[PDB]
């Protein structure tokens, strides 16, 4: 079939930067190339078609040019919104083919987690476990350590985090840990601590509450 | 344009399933629609072509069928390798509108999800804004329903949820859910309720805060 690479993988500019993401296919495929745009967890948009049609309500900082094996596509000023995952796909023939795609991240001041933890719900309790949740608001970069203390002991391999994509309004991540323990063990303690360490923080914030 | 409707959003399936996802278009498309398959970071790759023409090379698990307005997909036995996202596309004219897409996840112990709620701060209420934040905490399957009341009235259109993606799969996710009033709406009523709805839940969490 026709080859399409993409390039690069990813990359990390400031915005108001000018990006630029090329794409080469195996073969001639003529101006037969689409520009998509993947937000995060979203269908693809068209951004541009036949190589360089920007489709109306599309923002003019978009263009792409190119023809035959080279194309490019470019961002004059990146923003903000424009955090998502770009695909080149080459429509000369059958099966239409994608490139590997681009994460584009947008690259931006420090910015202090501002963290808070919350104990089970009486309800939660009833299930037969207890999770503790630590909640690490609004921070870059994404980088960031949580460690889970019960009663000073240090814990592991009983928690789990699940971290947000940059946030398309202000560039900064929201990263949740849950710490997770039988009815029973979560009993046995008293003091749940959560110490959370980044870059914006000259020294580590620990959260905590004591037991019921 | 013309819009195109998958559904549904998510399942949860075990190897050896019968799967079918459904995308029906704003108008009459003929067979121009494309079924693409996208593995998490990976560029989608088209599956069936022209409403049921499989592409050379996919497995005949997969099946396509309709024509005008309903098409659906079908994969006779959920095989491990097809645990992804799928997506329909019409191609019957520009912008080549995509559905939203419908994630195939595997069965796994159902993860109830413990919701928290959260009203605007001064600071925010200064701006001449209002947000009101309900946040659902490490939960699985992805299929949850957050729904607003304010003062006990149904809501709409003023929301916004974005879903934790999953990095390395034997995970569980996270959902916010954002209620935008303009300040002088937010003033005007005084209970601010977020009620969930899950298959790890019993019967729908409501979560409330009264505006003082």
């Amino acid at each position: 079939d026709i080859q399409m690479t993409q390039s690069p993988s990813s990359l990390s500019a400031s915005v108001g930067d000018r990006v630029t993401i090329t794409c080469q296919a195996s073969q001639d495929i003529s101006s037969y190339l689409n520009w998509y745009q993947q937000k995060p967890g979203k269908a693809p948009k068209l951004l541009i078609h036949a190589a360089s049609s920007l489709e109306t309500g599309v923002p003019s900082r978009f263009s792409g040019s190119g023809s035959g094996t080279d194309f490019s596509f470019t961002i004059s000023s990146l923003q903000p919104e424009d955090l998502a995952t770009y695909y080149c796909q080459q429509y000369d023939s059958l099966p239409l083919t994608f490139g590997g795609g681009t994460k584009v991240e947008i690259k931006r001041t420090v910015a202090a987690p501002s963290v808070f933890i919350f104990p089970p719900s009486d309800e939660q309790l009833k299930s037969g476990t207890a999770s503790v949740v630590c909640l690490l608001n609004n921070f870059y970069p994404r980088e960031a350590k949580v460690q889970w203390k019960v009663d000073n002991a240090l814990q592991s391999g009983n928690s789990q985090e699940s971290v947000t994509e940059q946030d398309s309004k202000d560039s900064t991540y929201s990263l949740s840990s849950t710490l997770t323990l039988s009815k029973a063990d979560y009993e046995k303690h008293k003091v749940y601590a959560c110490e959370v360490t980044h870059q914006g923080l000259s020294s580590p914030v620990t959260k905590s509450f004591n037991r019921g």
